[PDB]
């Protein structure tokens, strides 16, 4: 599976410019015009997907206000669309990257049948994809020095 | 050339689905007509199912669902599938949602291409692709299942 070059993909096409306008901008605004200067990035890896009725998290996304960033990118105008929560005077990018949708799909819907008894197995290959997605996004991030603007936490270690 | 994903999508769902038409002497439509000769159509996509622009954005609604039981180990167990009927024919039909995330990658992130490695990122990523492929048949043919599966690739058709 390929996590690393998963983890490059959606740091480069969502993560860095998504930094790039919070440091451009001095944070993110609201509609109304505030400023929030403690703009982050919180990435969390789910384990069920957030659709479940059995997940922790699916009636957080509900709370979620979409924005369109706009920023530059090697000179030329670029924009990215996340989606944010202000929590304590504080700006939260939230995210749980849909590139791990398919193991998400796996871990809700099909290794719970375990028809032929590999489903720890197969589980425990699956976890240590999240594993090096999670340490290839980091590494991006100290790259770049956005690793003070971003946030990735695993579901287990909630 | 091995993909884990692939293990869990056959032996969670396809092979379920092979063993209830093997059991059943085919699936049966809602009023009682049994297909005897029916076959399960992998669609391997590049794009999501419900990116706009995709070949079979459309086609998928066209689909009804049906609960299949069948005997498993000396349990009742069953699997939910979706079947079309076409000229005479009953085809299970499934894009693997084990591979969505780099269905998502592939429509929604690499197109902005930002560091100018998206054609390369894209090569690797369909690797998995291959590999996916190469592993569902080799678990079909190992179960004799290869005669009631097509997996295509979209780049192939």
């Amino acid at each position: 599976f390929p996590s690393s070059t998963l983890a490059a993909v959606y740091y480069e096409n969502f993560v860095k410019p998504t930094c790039l306008h919070i440091i451009q901008n001095g944070g993110i605004q609201d509609d109304d015009g505030t400023k929030y200067e403690n703009s982050t990035i919180k990435i969390i890896i789910p384990q069920k997907l957030t659709t479940d009725v059995n997940s922790q998290f699916q009636t957080l996304k509900k709370s979620f206000q979409t924005k369109k960033l706009t920023f530059d990118y090697l000179g030329r105008p670029r924009n990215i669309d996340v989606e944010t929560l202000i929590q304590d005077g504080k700006l939260y990018v939230i995210d749980f990257p849909t590139v791990l949708s398919g193991i998400n799909y796996a871990i809700s819907n099909l290794l719970p049948n375990d028809f032929n008894s590999m489903s720890d197995d197969y589980e425990l290959i699956l976890n240590r994809e999240f594993d090096r997605f999670i340490y290839t996004l980091n590494k991006l991030a100290l790259r770049d020095g956005y690793n003070n603007l971003i946030t990735v936490i695993n579901e287990k270690d909630i």
